[PDB]
């Protein structure tokens, strides 16, 4: 169980209830607990221990809570330099479409991502 810091606005990686995805600086929110689980080695679900919900990207590049595990919600997840993880979307990976926040919180699609943006850096933190 882990919560994913966004260094780029420092937020917390968050599934609405409604299916939205955001960032939320509030570390006592109940919707940013999240699960990883793996398929392959560096594929992962990311799963709303709170709703159930699965994070996912859609065909056009964009993040949605999924209610089903289905493979628009593989991410493969890379190492970077300096500790923190980026979240590639599987489907899409040839598109370099990262998981991403902007700076006020808000979700970043996948084509406006690229490497080296501070949107795209995820800090895993195991929950107690």
């Amino acid at each position: 169980p882990k919560l994913l810091y966004c260094s780029n606005g420092g937020h917390f990686l968050r599934i609405l209830p409604d299916g939205t995805v955001d960032g939320t600086r509030d570390r006592s929110d109940q919707h940013i607990q999240l699960q990883l689980s793996a398929e392959s080695v560096g594929e992962v679900y990311i799963k709303s221990t709170e709703t159930g919900q699965y994070l996912a990207m859609d065909t056009d590049g964009l993040l949605y809570g999924s209610q089903t595990p289905n493979e628009e919600c593989l991410f493969l997840e890379r190492l970077e330099e300096n500790h923190y993880n980026t979240y590639i979307s599987k489907k899409h990976a040839e598109k370099n479409w990262f998981v991403g926040l902007k700076k006020n919180g808000s979700c970043k699609r996948g084509p406006r991502t690229h490497y080296g943006q501070k949107a795209i850096l995820f800090l895993p933190l195991p929950v107690s």
